[PDB]
């Protein structure tokens, strides 16, 4: 009945030296914990230390070029430093990065095996930089390695190489790395919420429209829900758990679930555009939780609004603590768009889960 936290102030080194307004900052995950102490939360946690990923840890989702160029610039100077970062999609590389991405992955790690080993049962995981964005021969999006995709890889790794993990990647972005990662498999189920604005959005790719559903053997195990045309919120996206998500991870009965998340469409997020509110991630990590045996582990990606990611985050560990979930107006109308979202959704997945059938 307990649950794990990780944080090591060591991941605040990451830090942008040309631009030190850049909104993927050191104090999102200070402001973070120190919302959990304020709260009285961090006492009622088990606090599960920091480590570095290995390069064999990493090698379970990288290319070894991509580990060893991130790798090289732990010692570079500051000319070959902004020269490395402007080679990708929206990255900056300080001397502390690769080994900030090792703490961020390696924290999960020791969060995942502490789930599996039945030392807690669910776990936040307070790190920087992101993940879901880093591919597996690259960098991008604030992102080095994708510590959720290594995370579920992980977990296969120490008990059971075909163990059902439900990736749940509720930033307002797709995780395009992530999809990418697992698209051919059936091991690993990736569910996104994300606006998509048809490609408009960031990371602009149609690879994030619904029709993506996956390759081969993982047809059906790719679920994205973009949004469009619409300030979405609590209503849409407990919508799009009740039609989408809860059906079809039920279905697959997950043995371990990793959330990928992202407070960037919280209410005040610059970036997002979006509203949901703290109440609303509290209910969807509620209903996550009903989920393998609650083996839930809640990993933190985007999100800029330093008030709102501290109070976002916050409630999820309350709820994983099992405090009461809130209770929300399932009565309110949608926005008109995400009700066709949602459909569109529904007949790309309907041939593969019975549960939409
Ligand atoms: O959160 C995240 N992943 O989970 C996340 C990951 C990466 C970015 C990068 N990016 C893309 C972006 N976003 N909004 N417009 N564009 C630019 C665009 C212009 C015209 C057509 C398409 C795109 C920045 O533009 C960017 C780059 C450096 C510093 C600050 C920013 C910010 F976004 F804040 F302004 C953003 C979010
Ligand atoms: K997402
Ligand atoms: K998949
Ligand atoms: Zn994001």
């Amino acid at each position: 009945p307990i649950t794990g936290l990780v944080y090591d102030q060591r991941m605040m080194l990451h830090h942008n030296m040309w631009d030190s307004h850049h909104p993927e900052l050191p104090q999102r995950i200070s402001r973070i914990f120190s919302r959990h102490e304020e709260l009285r939360l961090l006492s009622r946690c088990h606090r599960i230390p920091a480590r570095l990923a290995t390069e064999e840890e990493l090698a379970l989702c990288h290319s070894s070029k991509h580990i060893s160029i991130i790798k090289s610039s732990e010692h570079m100077k500051p000319r070959d430093l902004n020269r490395l970062g402007d080679e990708y999609n929206s990255i900056f590389i300080s001397n502390e990065s690769y080994t900030c991405a090792l703490l961020a992955a390696g924290s999960c790690f020791n969060s995942a095996q502490a789930i599996l080993t039945g030392q807690v049962r669910n776990a936040v995981a307070i790190v920087r930089p992101p993940g879901h964005h880093a591919e597996k021969d690259t960098a991008c999006g604030f992102c080095f390695f994708n510590t959720a995709a290594l995370t579920a890889r992980y977990a296969q790794s120490i008990t059971r190489e075909s163990l059902r993990v439900l990736i749940v990647d509720w930033d307002v972005h797709h995780g395009n790395g992530t999809q990418h990662i697992f698209e051919e498999d059936d091991s690993v189920l990736y569910i996104s919420l994300h606006r998509y604005e048809d490609g408009a959005f960031f990371p602009n790719s149609e690879d994030a429209n619904y029709d993506k559903v996956g390759l081969g053997k993982g047809r059906g195990y790719n679920v994205n829900i973009p949004w469009n045309g619409g300030k979405m919120g609590d209503p849409e996206y407990m919508a799009a758990f009740h039609h989408l998500v809860m059906p079809i991870a039920r279905e697959f009965a997950p043995e371990l679930v990793l959330v990928s998340a992202g407070f960037d469409a919280a209410r005040g997020d610059p970036l997002g555009g979006f509203q949901v509110t703290p109440e609303g991630y509290a209910h969807l990590t509620h209903q996550l939780m009903s989920l393998a045996a609650g083996r839930v582990l809640i990993i933190l990606e985007g999100g800029y609004n330093l008030t709102s990611i501290s109070e976002s985050m916050s409630m999820c560990t309350s709820m994983l603590l099992g405090d009461s979930p809130p209770s929300l107006d399932h009565l309110t109308p949608l926005k008109t768009s995400a009700t066709v979202s949602i459909n569109n959704v529904l007949r790309a997945h309907a041939p593969f889960w019975s549960s939409l059938r």
